[PDB]
Order: structure tokens, then sequence, then C-alpha cells
């Protein structure tokens, strides 16, 4: 089938390094003042062991890339330089994209590309990722860093080394590991290391539900960008499921432009709808929305398609810049989170993106939101709480590989997804032979590695 065919996950696979060979020359470990002490003397043992002077760099939080840059060019030859910043990090109340780690990974990357150390940079996170269903993702923002550090990759090459996921708290497996990490040939650049062994990040295709369970929506559905290009497809798709009540919103409303024959073209296939203006950054005005439901039709779903797009590179972005433009995406997920956290919702889908399911040049500063909400699905699945990350491809880099979907199909993947209770599914249309050379045009990955396609 079509849709079984645009069906893919993330998997963390088992692996290894590649043999150490050792090191030589010095590195440096970025740090916060008084922050991530014990994994600092973890990973100098690690890397010493294997040959090398570690020396240390004290960041000051958003000090910005001029000030890091003037610092580099005084060090002299450098061989590599890890990063602890995401290490003891506590999550940023109110702007979760505020990360200090995040403004900080791009104020380094750009400073190393200014002052020219000619070496890759390493990343280490916390619990950031999970290898498995068990594993919680400590703070979804952390996520962030993942996301824009594989288009990084795929722009700046020459400085990106990679990321690499440890336990919260946890050294041992980071001076295990580190120094065949760093030094390995495998090209394996996304990584989680375990108490049980090496994992490296994997895409693989989907399987299909066998189960009976068919997810149905009742009472009312909440849709947010209702009125917009995605929402109003997804607004269709659930008029046609048989959707009782649909409630679209968006800052614009009833105001909206094409919101007039939307709400005629629902009530058509039968679905009563009612669109309201609300902007979902408004915790307040969100509550006040929901609070609005009638008590005779209960909210049962909600669908976040609100959202901004942009275009900028790397060398252009800034952790502010990025916290401030994906406030709708970011904040109206948290909120809704909070606000329903409660109520008996049956799905709970966050729309996420290609973007941050392996990243695309141009998509650094989109790529942030959409792996939060990877990792805020994951958190509420831990939690008992129902939740689905959908990374969408095209809807209809089009010679890049990606296929655009038609509507109708796209929405029955999802559906397909919902059924099978997947978290964080990837519905996507590719050509592989097309896709992979473009990919690995100047980088090698084995991110797709397990793709039947891809090695076809
Ligand atoms: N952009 C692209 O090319 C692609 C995007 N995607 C995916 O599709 C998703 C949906 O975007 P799309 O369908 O293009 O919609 P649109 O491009 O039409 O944008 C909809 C607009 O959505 C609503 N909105 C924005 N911010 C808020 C807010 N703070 N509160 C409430 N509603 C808000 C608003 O409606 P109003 O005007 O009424 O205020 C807003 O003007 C993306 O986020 C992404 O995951 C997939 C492929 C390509």
């Amino acid at each position: 089938d079509e849709v079984s065919a645009l069906r893919y996950r993330i998997e963390w696979r088992p692996t290894g390094a590649g043999e150490p060979a050792r090191l030589d020359g010095t590195w440096l470990v970025a740090k916060y003042a008084g922050t991530a002490d014990e994994t600092s003397t973890a990973a100098r043992e690690a890397l010493e062991s294997a040959g090398a002077r570690v020396r240390e760099l004290v960041v000051d939080a958003r000090c910005g890339r001029d000030e890091l840059a003037e610092r580099l060019r005084s060090v002299g030859e450098v061989a590599g330089v890890l990063s602890l910043l995401a290490v003891d990090e506590a999550e940023p109340e109110e702007a979760p994209l505020a990360l200090a780690s995040l403004a900080d990974t791009l104020s380094l990357v750009q400073a190393m590309v200014s002052a020219e150390l000619g070496c890759p940079l390493w990343t280490v996170t916390e619990s950031a990722v999970a290898t498995g269903p068990f594993e919680r993702v400590r703070n979804a923002a952390h996520g962030a860093l993942w996301g824009v550090g594989r288009v990084i990759a795929l722009e700046n090459p020459a400085v990106w080394g990679g990321l690499v996921d440890v336990p919260a708290g946890s050294v041992a497996e980071l001076a295990r590991h580190l120094a065949a990490v760093v030094s390995g040939g495998a090209g394996e650049d996304q990584l989680a290391l375990r108490a049980d062994g090496v994992y490296g990040r994997r895409w693989v295709r989907a399987a299909a539900p066998a189960t009976d369970d068919e997810w149905k929506p009742t009472g009312t559905v909440l849709v947010t960008g209702g009125t917009g290009g995605v929402g109003g497809q997804i607004a269709r798709w659930l008029a046609r499921r048989g959707a009782p009540h649909l409630l679209l919103v968006s800052r614009s409303g009833p105001d909206a432009d094409g919101a007039g024959e939307l709400v005629a073209e629902l009530e058509a296939l039968g679905a009563r709808t009612t669109v309201a203006a609300c902007d979902v950054t408004d915790r307040e005005s969100v509550r006040e929305l929901l609070g609005g439901i009638g008590d005779d039709v209960p909210l049962s779903a909600v669908f976040h398609a609100a959202a901004t797009l942009d275009d900028g590179t790397v060398d252009t972005l800034t952790g502010e810049r990025i916290e401030r433009a994906s406030r709708a995406k970011v904040l109206g997920a948290r909120n809704l989170h909070e606000l329903t956290r409660e109520l008996d919702l049956t799905a709970f889908v966050l729309f996420s993106s290609f973007a941050s399911a392996f990243g695309a040049p141009g998509l650094g500063g989109y790529a942030p939101g959409n792996a939060y909400l990877d990792g805020l699905a994951q958190q509420r699945r831990s939690d008992g709480l129902p939740a689905t990350a959908v990374a969408w491809g095209t809807w209809a880099f089009r010679r890049h590989g990606v296929i655009e979907m038609p509507p109708e199909t796209a929405c029955r993947a999802l559906q397909n997804a919902l059924d099978r209770a997947e978290v964080c599914p990837i519905v996507i249309d590719v050509r592989w032979d097309r896709f992979l050379l473009a990919y690995t045009a100047q980088r090698p990955t084995r991110l797709f590695d397990e793709i039947d396609d891809a090695r076809r």
C-alpha cells in the first residue's frame, strides 16, 4: 500500500566506535562556571588516557559569537572541542527554547568557524533522547540541540563532530567510550551511551497495525492552525472520519481568509464546526477556550498544527532568534499539554517535521521547535498520557528527494500511526536513490543503514 510505504520511525541500535587509535594534540572542554564539574573530570581523564592535552573553556551564558571567536584565536592549534554546556543544565521556565546551551552551542560553532580552528565539535547531552520507551527524556528542550545539530552537520561538516547522549548525572559511560567516539571511523555522529552499551540513531520503516485498535474522534476535537493549510486538511480528514464537532483555532480565527467557505465545506461533510480566535502562546486564552467547550461534547483530542516558518542559515541563527520565532509551536504545545493533562483525551497530536527527523540545510531555525515536540510527546507517554509527535514530510525540496504527499494519503498514514500507538511516527514520501546522495554529498552518515531502499 502507498500509505504503508510512507511510514518510518527512529530506533537506537547497538553499534561500535571503530578502534580509538588514541588521540593527539589539545582538546578543549566547553562548560559553564561551576557546572558539569564531575562530568568534566570524567571527560578529561577519558581524553588524556587516549593521549591528548585537555584544557577547559569556561563559557559565559549567552556571551555571543564575537567573544568566543577572540578567545579561540588565542588557544592556538586545537584538535577537537567537547561541549558539556548541556550537562547539568536546568530547564528554562516560561520559554523552554531560551536554553543557554542552545544559544551558546550556536555561538561556539560560529566562533569555531571564524577562528578557523578547523576541528570538529562534539556535544554531550543528558537523557535528551530515549533508546527505548522505558527511558525518559529529562528536558524536551535539549532535543533542540540534536535538531539544530543535524542541520549544522550538513552546512558545515568540517566543524561538526557529532552528538552523544549519556544518562543524566552519570559519567561512567562517557569516560568509558568518549575516546573511541571522538576517534572512530564508523562515522557514527548520533549516539546514546548507556550502562549496557553504545547505541546509534537509525531510521527504520514502520510496520502495519494488525491490532483491532482504531482511534475514533468523539465529542469535540480541537485543531490549532485549523484555518491554515495543514490544519485545514486535518479538519477535512476528521470530518470525513465522522468527527462530531470540530473546534478550529488560530490568531485570526473567524477573520481568517477562507474560513468562511471552510466551515461550509466541513459542515457539508457532516461536522459541526466552530472557528475561534485564540493565541496558543497565551495560556489564559487557551484556558478560556477549553473552558468554553460544551459539557455535552467534551474535548477528546487535540491536533496542534499552529506554527511559523523561516529559512535562515546557521550563521544567521541565534538562540534568542529561534526561541522567539517558534513560540506558537513550542509554547502552544506546552500550554495545551499543561491545560489538558487532566482531561480524558484519546489523542494529543503535535505536528513535527522532517526538519527534526533528519534535518536539512536552511531549516536550522525550524528544526529546534519540532525536536521539542518529539521530546514532549515522549514525556507524556512516560507519564501514561496519550501523545503523538508526527514528523511530516512535504504536503501537496522537491528534487531533493522528498515528494509532496496528497493530503488524503498523509492523514491515513497518521490514522495508522494512532492505531499502532506510535509516539514519534515519521510520515514522508521520498526517493532514497536521490535523497541519500544529496544528504551525504559532503558528509557520510549511518542514520539510514537499516533502510532497505537505502541499501538497495
Ligand atoms: N511550511 C511548509 O512549507 C511546510 C510545513 N509542514 C508542516 O505543516 C505545519 C502546519 O503549517 P501550515 O499548514 O503551513 O499553515 P499556515 O502556513 O497557513 O499558517 C497558519 C497560521 O496558523 C495559525 N497560528 C500561528 N501562530 C498561532 C498562534 N500563536 N496561536 C494560534 N494559531 C496560530 C494562524 O492562523 P490565523 O491567521 O488565523 O491567526 C497563523 O496565521 C508546520 O508547522 C509543519 O509541521 C510540512 C511541509 C511543508
